């Protein structure tokens, strides 16, 4: 490795990078030159902003360093959107963004942009390359920063500083720490959680992605204390399944329970959590326990605060838990849920398998019991995610959740996919896409037939903006730019070249859908469903 | 006009904005009902990037304000690409960027960015509206400083605050300025100018952009002293047509005399241009004029600095410049660009109409014979961009050149055409697309059909990043990741609801192309033509 | 509390804080009248920047958040220096940066900049009021991401906004989470650090401020496996003192055989440290424990990283660590350290003691044998770093040091001061001034005055930006602006209203330093220091 380029890409081969999305150009030619002479794959996107969404969701995924890597100006621009969901994902992602040459930095020379600087809010490092040593110091600082959880981690490169020479090897040659350390809470912490747990009479548990390493831990302890568990979005992949506690969700596309156990019991522990929508959280007695201390009473009054892990913290606290025997909540919370859900089946399921056009909720019900028991779920931002939360389940815990949950960008199902599928071509991958994500970005079409990725898309066609449909309904506002006319799906899909099916009777939705996630390579399922389902 | 979402789309409405493009969602509701309820069309995109093009190409050729406006984080975010690109061409835009809830900033809420910093680079002007009060000002205050050709204007507004009450009326009341004044320049800059012009016993003038009014003090002064004309290519619109002192352009993708002419000349004068290529402009004696004083000398040596407008300098020195009578500069880079231009005939114009996959050069000359006198033509960066300034003419000055010249984006085309065509659906709108470029924001085609702005897409379909392949030639790499399986942009559009037709025969492409141009509605033609093609 | 002004001084209270530095003005006067009816007290600087360095040592100090405020534009702009220092130490500071009327931004007003653009690179956290309930909102997690160890929180506060009706209380009523997690290494990162210590014939320990609440476990550690230990200046107050493995500093500061121990031995372990001078540090085999993942391998080759605590990091691996009985290199380390030390001592103790003008190194022996055995010492950034590493020391470790040791602004040593003994007016506050940096913010004499802080401010008066002329002589630069003509601190003291005195005579330098500092009030000791005395 002669070059900056050379060394950039020997030092991510010797890190266990596999692939790069991206697309060439400019400035990336002479690292697309080294990624050419290495073993990583170089996978071509139509548009960057998918190279930036697969790498966050191929990170997700393997719990591994993901890239994606674009030409100067406009090129690196494109990451943005997919940057911005990677970071709040906390996804390991290095961004290799290209840069003018350095010797015209300063003259708004053609596609002269300051991507050091617009990049620092989507990422947890950003630093712009000015020669070989420097460049392989921040090469590493950026990788070592997102190996250790900061978010994504980008790096500057003009174009002719990574043709000049390499640095010496010192930092190329240093191991990466990608540990998982074990936080223990501060003893007076959690010492003034275990008070506030013997003390209360009913306990909710109400967990997210924090709980991801510490399911037998929250179970144990919903058993000692006899607390309903309800879950935000995060946290569903980990606590729903084979949990006796489970009393559903929270917010506007919440269902059950868990708004009435969650504001009803004597003390709320958040578990591992950071759901946002205040107005659903009680303020009166409130325990949360969060791995990053900056997090804690965010969204709502807390009284015990906790910096620790939720595996961590409840190990060190169970054996001064006292055992709960009145159950009256939990029973109580555990026949609101069950009543909750009843009264939806009782009402609908009647006439739903002949209502036209099809019902969403049927298509997801289906769509759950078809897909593996391992398959991967991305879900596009919108009404999909309604149908994801109460309808996609995980039994067995093998499959995995990729969205947009946080950052909330519509078009990221498709490229999360494309991610997703990259890892592993053996395993099920299922895009939940929207009609609006998916006409979004609609050439990573193109990216899918080209690489041949047997991903299944689902469209729920509904020919709408279905959520902003359901946001002016619910503010009292006239319907305005959300419906559109029709488009088939399956018809583009087939002139790109993927085997497609279009799906508009209820009755044939499943064995259309079983066909369909059946063949071995890429097919594009275009359903066309309601614009006006709730239940 | 009770509430600020009212306040907001009144003033547009009163300053003459017809459209708005963009996307609905969560914190631009209230303002697409105030839309709903006023003269000003929406116009759905696909993807908000789309509307950013949209509303600088709708800007370029109206010469009046355009508007794009986005929801909250993702939304907004969408916008950057193409508002980067109206900001550096100068483009008269207004970037409605709702955001999150007020309450909700600072929280790390759902959908949580910081407009209000991000797009500090890619506008002249960018602030949050924090009341109704203070949002009719900074309304106001980014209208006029995008009027006033300061670039692109965002206005960051939280959801709750677009429903509280409007501001009392005192800032929307205001008439913006929006008249172009007229920048003599510095007298003792002006006697420098004069005197090096004097002294100087051949010049060549050098046009960009900034020649766009001064059309006829430019050939009035190349008259005088005898001058070849080169052109910049934003100037090329402008200074190519009906101009008997034209020798071409310079950069890698110019052709002719010019660089000859500049380079050989005693005095080079750059008019109106901010052409970034240094290695190929003369050092040794430059003036330039330029109404920003700040763009002065960026490009190379300047020792005769002028701030001021093109057409008033030349009107202001005029009467001080003796009439040089020696035209032997003048015939002898003549010649030159006839020979350099003879030179690549002589060696490529030979069996061109037979030669498979089409020659995109063959394509480009039949568009500008076969196209409207008064197109408009968007242009993909690219290949596309060398096609269309070696081939697309501008007879009688009629025609409009729309393109990503300075920000260098792929994928501009088909959005700039959208922006273009919504203006008047009775001219006509040419995008030159490339396969890269369209691909990339692919699903504007439904933007097409929905709206059915009958623009033509002529797609330059050579299954390559063609552009990127003439770089690694150009700098001794191996080609990779350039090439990729052909696609059928005929029958997607076709898919999508688009007439379209396949063209792969070069014997037939100029008798499909005048029936897809003659088709009255919109037509995708997708054109299958030879990634290695180039005349050099 | 009725007002956002009241409710944020309400809280702040609540909180703990006692005092709140700044300088009052238009939009701060809603916040200062809040003070005023409350238990807070008001501290007026002369320059905002002090009140920013005040607020940074108090913290350091206390280990409790300090808080410094100030007006609109100008106002709050003077905070920066300070802020950058503030967040550079990890300091538990909250800035109140006031803002011009909410109705005047974006129109260019009097007095207008983006504060909450410009201090995002010198805080963790840094966001606008634009409600009441948001103000409240804003104001917690300010506090509790300063209080969890991100570094500075600025909340900007436009002056209309700080009288319109406060929140709901939501937000204010939260305990924030200040509590230190026990944070365990990775079992697999350990194991790594186990086997690489027992490959290792000899070991020697680095060490840095992150080893603040590990002494026990970095001597246990280094009692079995016969490691000399070093420190960084981070780390000197401490593991240096009652330390028999001590070997000193490196760096161009360094001394005593740090540098040979750290270079010379099989295995170097950094704990807890950013040492940043990478030339004095070894590439081919070296382990570092950081609780910061992102931190590590910043300086050098980490063959061995360990994200963890270090006293964690060393119960961990402790019982896996096998015994080393081979001392040679210790005992040859000890005995290079002992002679370094004694040969200066014996060579230069009598030409430092009578030299004239005063030896610097002089006053820092004295300085460190009167001070007592609890005092702070403030350092000014320059030569006096070079004389507070090398002679004061820290026995019975009750000794509290604070300077500018990351961000390496001078100034710091007298705003520092005020500070810190704004705590605890019975407790000895030494400030080592240098004439460059006290002159740099002269009128913060006046403070002093104001206040009547029984602080010691010991000028090293050497007419000379002294570093500089280090820094020149080592170039090969021929000496320029860096000294000028003598100034009188002692008389610009007096006329101040403080008792000072000038020191000439080094034969009296003990006497007169002896009683200045038993004197019950403010003193300024201006000595006469030798320019030429660079080390
Ligand atoms: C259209 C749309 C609508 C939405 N509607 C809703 C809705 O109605 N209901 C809903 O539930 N969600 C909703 N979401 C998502 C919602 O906005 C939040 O993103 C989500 O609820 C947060 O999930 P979480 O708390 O699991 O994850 P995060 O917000 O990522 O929080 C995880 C937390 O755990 C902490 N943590 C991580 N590891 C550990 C550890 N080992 N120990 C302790 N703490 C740790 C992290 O620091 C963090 O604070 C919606 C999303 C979309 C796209
Ligand atoms: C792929 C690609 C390749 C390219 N290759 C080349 C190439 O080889 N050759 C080439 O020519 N271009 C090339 N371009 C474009 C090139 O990068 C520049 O953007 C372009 O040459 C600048 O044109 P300009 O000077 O007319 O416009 P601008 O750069 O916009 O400059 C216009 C100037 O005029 C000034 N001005 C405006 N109004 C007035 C007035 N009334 N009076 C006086 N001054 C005024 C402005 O302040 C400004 O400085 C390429 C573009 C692409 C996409
Ligand atoms: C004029 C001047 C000259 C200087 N010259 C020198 C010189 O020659 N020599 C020198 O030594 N210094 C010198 N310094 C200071 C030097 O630049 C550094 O600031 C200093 O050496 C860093 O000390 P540190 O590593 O202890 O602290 P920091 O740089 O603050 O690093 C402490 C580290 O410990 C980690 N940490 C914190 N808590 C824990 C925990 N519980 N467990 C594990 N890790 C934890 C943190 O994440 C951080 O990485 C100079 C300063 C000045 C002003
Ligand atoms: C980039 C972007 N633009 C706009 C939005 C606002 N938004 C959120 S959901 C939604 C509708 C999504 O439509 P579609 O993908 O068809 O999903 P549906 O709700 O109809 O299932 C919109 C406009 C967004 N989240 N991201
Ligand atoms: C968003 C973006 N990504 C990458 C580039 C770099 N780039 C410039 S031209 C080009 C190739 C364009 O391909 P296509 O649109 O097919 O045009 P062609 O040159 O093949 O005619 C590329 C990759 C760019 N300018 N903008
Ligand atoms: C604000 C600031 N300006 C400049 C410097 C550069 N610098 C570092 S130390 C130093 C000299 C300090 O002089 P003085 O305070 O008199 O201390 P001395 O070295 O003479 O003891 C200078 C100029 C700095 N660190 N901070
Ligand atoms: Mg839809
Ligand atoms: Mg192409
Ligand atoms: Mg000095």
């Amino acid at each position: 490795a002669h070059s900056y380029a050379e060394q950039l890409i020997d030092t991510l081969e010797a890190q266990g990078v596999k692939r790069i999305y991206g697309l060439v150009g400019d400035s990336l030619n002479p690292i697309v030159d080294a990624v050419r002479q290495s073993d990583i794959e170089w996978v071509h996107v139509r548009n960057e902003e998918a190279a930036a969404f697969a790498a966050g969701a191929e990170s997700l995924i393997t719990g591994e360093l993901a890239v994606c890597a674009a030409s100067c100006g406009p090129g690196n621009t494109h990451l943005i959107q997919g940057l911005y969901d990677s970071h709040r994902n906390g996804a390991k992602v290095l961004a290799i963004a290209s840069h003018i040459p350095s010797a015209q930095i300063g003259s708004t020379f053609f596609q002269e942009t300051h991507p050091e600087i617009l990049f620092k809010e989507c990422s947890g490092y950003c630093e712009m390359v000015n020669g070989g040593e420097q460049g392989e110091r921040i090469l590493h600082h950026a990788i070592q920063s997102t190996m250790a959880g900061k978010g994504v981690s980008v790096v500057v490169i003009p174009g002719d500083i990574a043709k000049e020479d390499a640095g010496d090897g010192t930092y190329s040659n240093s191991t990466i720490s990608s540990g998982t350390p074990v936080v223990f809470p501060d003893p007076t912490e959690a010492a003034a959680l275990v008070e506030a747990i013997n003390n209360a009479k009913s306990v909710t548990l109400f967990c997210g992605a924090g709980v991801k390493n510490a399911r037998a831990q929250v179970l144990e302890l919903a058993e000692k204390i006899k607390s309903p568990i309800g879950h935000a979005l995060g946290g569903k992949q980990y606590i729903q399944h084979e949990n006796p506690f489970e009393v559903g969700m929270s917010g506007l596309l919440g269902y059950g329970a868990c708004v009435d156990a969650s504001n009803e019991a004597d003390l709320l522990i958040l578990l591992g959590t950071d759901f946002p929508y205040s107005d659903f959280l009680p303020k009166d007695n409130v325990a949360q326990v969060d791995i990053n201390g900056a997090h804690i009473g965010r969204r709502t009054t807390v009284k015990y605060p906790v910096t620790g892990d939720v595996a961590a913290t409840i190990e060190n606290i169970l054996p001064h838990v006292k055992e709960k025997t009145d159950r009256s909540f939990l029973d109580r919370m555990l026949k609101a849920h069950e009543r909750k859900l009843s009264s939806v089946v009782e009402t609908y399921t009647h006439n739903v398998e002949k209502h036209v056009p099809i019902h969403p909720e049927y298509v997801a019900s289906i769509l759950n019991e078809l897909a593996d028991k391992d398959a991967v779920f991305t879900v596009d931002t919108g009404m999909c995610n309604v149908w994801h939360a109460r309808y996609i389940e995980n039994p067995e815990g093998t499959r995995d959740f990729v969205g947009s949950f946080r950052h909330g960008t519509m078009a990221n199902a498709l490229p999360h996919a494309i991610g997703a599928q990259s890892v592993d071509r053996n395993r099920q991958v299922i895009a939940m896409c929207g009609d609006g994500g998916l006409g979004m970005l609609l050439g990573e079409l193109l990216t899918v037939k080209l690489h041949q990725l047997p991903l299944k898309a689902v469209v729920f066609n509904n020919s709408s903006l279905g959520m902003v449909k359901l946001e002016m309904l619910v503010e009292g506002q006239p319907e305005f730019g959300t419906d559109h006319e029709e488009v088939n799906f399956a018809e583009i899909a087939a002139a790109a070249g993927i085997k497609s099916v279009r799906i508009t009777d209820p009755k044939k939705v499943r064995e259309q859908l079983a066909e369909a996630l059946a063949y071995p390579g890429p097919v594009l399922i275009d359903i066309v469903t309601d614009p006006n389902a709730l239940s």
